[PDB]
C-alpha cells in the first residue's frame, strides 16, 4: 500500500490516516525517526492554541474505541507532547489494524503551531517506543499481508503547482516509478533504530568531517540533515555560513556556488549539490538564504549522531528493510 504525502515548504511532509469508527481524519508525519503514533485528543485544553488549530480525536465518537488511559510523553529534538495512551482503528492507505496510540493533550504553541500536520506515526522499532506500545509497522506485520517486509519514502522536491506528489510512502516494497539505478544497502549499526554507520563527510574536495567514521540516523521525521554541534560549525566554517538562532544563512548571490558535500555511507558516496541544501530563495547579495543542514546534538544512546532527514531523502529515495535490518538507497526519480 502507498500512501500519498502532501509536502509544506520542503520541510513537513504528511499523509492521511483514519483512526476510529467512523473514521476521524488526521494528517500525519511518517516517522523512522520515532515509534510512537499519536494524534490531538479532543481533551486537550484550548488553552493550548496548537489544539484550537488541529484535528482533535474525540473517543466519545468512535465505537470501536478502547480506553486504556496510560499516561505518555514523547520527546522530540524539536519539541515535546504528552498525553494518554488509547486503542482504536486505524487505516494507512487501505490497511487496516488495531493500534495504541497516543491522545495528546499538552500541545506546545511552539512548536506545533507552525505544524501543518496534526500527529505523527513512529515508523521506528519497538526497541525505542515510550511505554513500549507496540508500534504500528510491527501490527502490519503480524497481519502477514505485506508482500515484503518492509517501507520505502519518496519526498519530492517542492512544488509551485499542485499537479506533482509532496511525497509518497510505500508499504511492503518500493515504487520504481520513483527511483532509478540499483539500491545500494548498508547495514543497521543495530536493530532496534534505524541508524547506520557514515565513513565519511567530505566539502568539496576534502573529506574534513567524520573522519575515523561516525553515525547516520536515517530520519524521515527531520526536516534537515544535522550534525552535532561541532560537526555543524566545522562544516559551516567552511561554507562561510553565519550560524542565527535557529539555522545558518549565507548571502543569497553566494548559494548557487556553494560547494558540493558528500555523506560516505557503506562504500557508496552520496552527494548533495548547493541546489539540494540550500532554501535559493534569490540571489540578491543584500538577502539571508538558509541552508537545509542544521546543528543538533542528539543525545545517547542513539547519539551523537548526523541524521539525515528530508534533505537528503528529497535526492536519495529510501528503503528500510526490516527483514533485513538494512537501509536501501536509490537515485530518487
Ligand atoms: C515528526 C516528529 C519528529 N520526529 C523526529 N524524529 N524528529 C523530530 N524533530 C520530529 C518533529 C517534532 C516537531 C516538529 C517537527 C518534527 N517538524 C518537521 C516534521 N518533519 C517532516 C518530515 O514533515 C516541524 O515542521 C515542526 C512544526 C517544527 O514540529
Ligand atoms: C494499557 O495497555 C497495557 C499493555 O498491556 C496494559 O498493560 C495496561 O494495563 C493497559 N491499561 C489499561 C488500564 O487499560
Amino acid at each position: 500500500s502507498s500512501v500519498i504525502l502532501t509536502n509544506y515548504m520542503d520541510t513537513q511532509y504528511y499523509g492521511e490516516i483514519g483512526i476510529g469508527t467512523p473514521p476521524q481524519t488526521f494528517k500525519v508525519v511518517f516517522d523512522t525517526g520515532s515509534s510512537n503514533v499519536w494524534v490531538p485528543s479532543s481533551k486537550c485544553s484550548r488553552l493550548y492554541t496548537a489544539c484550537v488549530y488541529h484535528k482533535l480525536f474525540d473517543a466519545s465518537d468512535s465505537s470501536s474505541y478502547k480506553h486504556n488511559g496510560t499516561e505518555l510523553t514523547l520527546r522530540y529534538s524539536t519539541g515535546t507532547v504528552s498525553g494518554f495512551l488509547s486503542q482504536d482503528i486505524i487505516t494507512v492507505g487501505g490497511i487496516t489494524v488495531t493500534q495504541m496510540f497516543g491522545e495528546v493533550t499538552e500541545m506546545p504553541a511552539l512548536p506545533f503551531m507552525l505544524a501543518e500536520f496534526d500527529g505523527v506515526v513512529g515508523m521506528g522499532f519497538i526497541e525505542q517506543a515510550i511505554g513500549r506500545v507496540t508500534p504500528i509497522f510491527d501490527n502490519i506485520i503480524s497481519q502477514g499481508v505485506l508482500k515484503e517486509d518492509v517501507f520505502s519514502f519518496y519526498y519530492n522536491r517542492d512544488s509551485e503547482n499542485s499537479q506533482s506528489l509532496g511525497g509518497q510512502i510505500v508499504l511492503g516494497g518500493s515504487d520504481p516509478q520513483h527511483y532509478e539505478g540499483n539500491f545500494h544497502y548498508i547495514n543497521l549499526i543495530k536493530t532496534g533504530v534505524w541508524q547506520i554507520q557514515m565513513k565519511g563527510v567530505s566539502v568539496g574536495s576534502s573529506t574534513l568531517l567524520c573522519e575515523d567514521g561516525c553515525l547516520a540516523l536515517v530520519d524521515t521525521g527531520a526536516s534537515y540533515i544535522s550534525g552535532s554541534t561541532s560537526s555543524i560549525e566545522k562544516l559551516m566554517e567552511a561554507l562561510g555560513a553565519k550560524k542565527r538562532l535557529f539555522d545558518y544563512v549565507v548571502k543569497c548571490n553566494e548559494g548557487p556556488t556553494l560547494p558540493d558535500i558528500s555523506f560516505h555511507l557503506g562504500g557508496k558516496e552520496y552527494t548533495l549539490t548547493s541546489a539540494d541544501y540550500v532554501f535559493q530563495e534569490s540571489y540578491s547579495s543584500k538577502k539571508l538564504c538558509t541552508l537545509a543542514i542544521h546543528a543538533m546534538d542528539i543525545p545517547p544512546p542513539t547519539g551523537p549522531t548526523w541524521a539525515l532527514g528530508a534533505t537528503f531523502i528529497r535526492k536519495f529515495y529510501t528503503e528500510f528493510d526490516r527483514r533485513n535490518n538494512r537501509i536501501g538507497f536509490a537515485l530518487a526519480r
